[PDB]
């Protein structure tokens, strides 16, 4: 029921983005075993929602009167993203009540292993009485079949926009991925060391050859896009954060890590797991129903950012001294915003993995697996989005501000021909 200090030695660091942290179960409570939590962080730069948004969801009722944030987020998901997911890949979470000090022993306890930047950036907010448990994804099964290894990958955006509403100098955007233009200012504001390989439309392209490529690509420079679990402990990717290129000695050690797993040759697992998730996303055709909530971003930010001050009623300060946006009826720019938000959810989250060698005693063997041609070997798989985060509103604003400078930056890089 309540979470207390004595507990909090019983979550040891998993991981974190920029608005929660993750902490995996080590402990016996039979409550807790195949769990991690999920805690929100209080961010510096920073009453459930603001009256636009309760204008925003108004659809959606419970939503609206949600008591704190981590009811919000837990309603959100089942309300509003199952519909539109479906249940099968879906864990709304179930609320547990910790007390501050849990809170506050928890943030202590970690935080030595978190990335010093996302330190300086923010904390748990110990403010809040509730947090969320999930179903820990580097976990086949709640409640064994043997190891599990764990993929996550946080695919981003994989289309191009098409918008009436894209300015004369942008036009880029209808040519190059927001990915590959996003690269090059983190790159410049020393977020990054090199550019990634990876190329979203290739993830999302539904050729299997080009998904393959992706794969291969998430491996070389895995950034913040892509992980990999041994029974809940990371063997590639970062902790906390973005990851620099694959080397040799990452290489051989990711190598050393399958092994038992993945039944092929000394140094040929690697090429073999890369097939086999290959084969689980593209086969499980989980990115397709991703991809159209994405394209709920119909018009593009720089079409979107109008109706938004509609919404909130300001004069619209992008349009200067469109006789289409802003002549919409309240009713569809709320439903435009709303949509734009829900894509923002799609472009964000990520997508776990899970694989576990073919079991043939379950009392119902899994329509789901993958067989490896060389080896020899079949592994049922399951597939679960995560970070289904609700967007604020008032996002909106900077949504604008960084695409402008994603695209302006772009462009002066390229006019210097
Ligand atoms: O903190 P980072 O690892 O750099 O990742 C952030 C972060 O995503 P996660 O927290 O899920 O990792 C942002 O989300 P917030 O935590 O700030 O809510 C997200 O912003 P939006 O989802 O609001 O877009 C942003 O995405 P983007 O840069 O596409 O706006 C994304 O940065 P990446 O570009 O590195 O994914
Ligand atoms: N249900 C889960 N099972 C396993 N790992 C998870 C789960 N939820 C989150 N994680 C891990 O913790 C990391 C941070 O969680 P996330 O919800 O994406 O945080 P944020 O909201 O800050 O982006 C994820 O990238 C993932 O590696
Ligand atoms: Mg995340
Ligand atoms: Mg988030
Ligand atoms: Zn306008």
């Amino acid at each position: 029921m309540i979470l207390e200090e004595k507990d909090a030695s019983d979550w040891i660091y998993r991981g974190e983005g920029g608005a929660n942290l993750v902490l995996a179960y080590a402990g016996s409570s039979p409550l807790f075993v195949g769990k991690v939590i999920r805690i929100q962080k209080a961010r510096r730069n920073d009453s459930v929602l603001t009256s636009d948004e309760q204008h925003l969801w108004r659809e959606n009722n419970e939503l609206i009167s949600s008591p704190n944030k981590e009811v919000l987020e837990q309603r959100y998901v089942q309300n509003v993203i199952i519909p539109l997911l479906g249940p099968k890949h879906v864990d709304a979470g179930v609320r547990v009540s910790v007390s501050k000090e849990f809170l506050e022993c928890v943030d202590k306890k970690v935080t030595k292993q978190r990335p010093l930047w996302r330190v300086n950036a923010a904390n748990v907010d110990t403010s809040h009485d509730s947090a969320l448990i999930l179903n820990d994804h580097s976990l086949f099964s709640q409640g064994s079949g043997g190891d599990c290894i764990s993929v996550e990958i946080k695919p981003k955006c994989g289309f191009l926009p098409t918008s009436r509403f894209i300015g004369k100098e942008n036009m880029l955007k209808t040519s190059v991925s927001r990915f590959k233009m996003h690269q090059l200012l983190k790159l410049e504001y020393i977020e990054i060391s090199e550019e990634s390989e990876y190329d979203p439309l290739d993830l999302f392209s539904g050729s299997k050859e080009r998904v393959l490529e992706a794969i291969k690509a998430l491996y070389s420079t895995p950034q913040n896009n892509f992980r990999v679990f041994l029974n809940g402990s990371l063997i590639l990717g970062g902790s906390g954060e973005s990851t620099g290129r694959t080397s040799p000695e990452i290489g051989y050690a990711f190598e050393d890590a399958l092994k038992g797993f993945i039944q092929s040759e000394d140094g040929h697992r690697t090429e073999c797991f890369l097939q086999l998730v290959s084969d689980a996303v593209y086969g499980s055709g989980v990115l397709d129903r991703l991809l159209e909530i994405q394209k709920l971003d119909k018009l593009d930010i720089e079409g979107a950012i109008h109706c938004y001050y509609d919404i909130i009623n300001q004069p619209c300060p992008i349009c200067k001294e469109e006789l289409s946006l802003h002549a919409l009826p309240l009713d569809e720019s709320l439903k435009i915003v709303k949509e734009y938000l829900i894509a923002a959810t799609a472009k964000d989250c990520s997508i776990m993995i899970s694989f576990q060698s073919r079991n043939a005693w379950d009392s119902e063997p899994s329509g789901d697996y993958v067989s490896l041609k060389p080896t020899n070997q079949t592994f049922d798989y399951k597939v679960h989005f995560i970070d289904l985060s609700l967007k604020p509103l008032k996002r909106m604003e900077s949504y604008y501000k960084l695409d402008k400078k994603i695209i302006s930056f772009y462009n002066r890089k390229q006019k210097a021909e």
